[PDB]
């Protein structure tokens, strides 16, 4: 009876190949942080993960009104030291979560640490009941 905000993180492209590193996307919405598994830091990383927040019907509409974003942070993870370095960010908003036809979009990393690379991550956002 109560909803989920479902953020599907599919694939990246135009990343540098970093053989000793992994990629992790963490997402924050309304003070709850979620994360993907580490995936190989290739030029075309494959996340293939759904991040989901359960939300109240009432709480959802208050979030739509004040324009509450979902912020995705991308990290390069060193699997030896567990050290994470921020590489860039993606801002999603909840109004496109309420689109009757679902279609994945390419989102450029903002404040991209890899300055010469036009790194992009393909993401869908949707609402699901129960």
């Amino acid at each position: 009876d109560q909803l989920l905000i479902v953020v599907s993180i599919l694939e990246g492209r135009h990343f540098p190949k970093r053989p000793k590193h992994m990629l992790v996307v963490e997402a924050k919405f309304d003070g709850e942080q979620l994360a993907t598994d580490p995936v190989d830091h290739t030029d075309q990383p494959e996340f293939a993960t759904e991040l989901a927040w359960e939300i109240d019907r009432k709480a959802l509409h208050q979030h739509r009104l004040q324009r509450t974003p979902i912020k995705l942070q991308c990290f390069a993870l060193d699997p030896v030291t567990s050290a994470k370095e921020t590489i860039g960010y993606i801002v999603l908003d909840l109004r496109t979560a309420q689109e009757t036809k679902q279609a994945p979009k390419w989102y450029q990393l903002l404040s991209n640490k890899y300055t010469k690379f036009k790194s992009e991550i393909q993401i869908s956002i949707a609402l699901e009941t129960d």
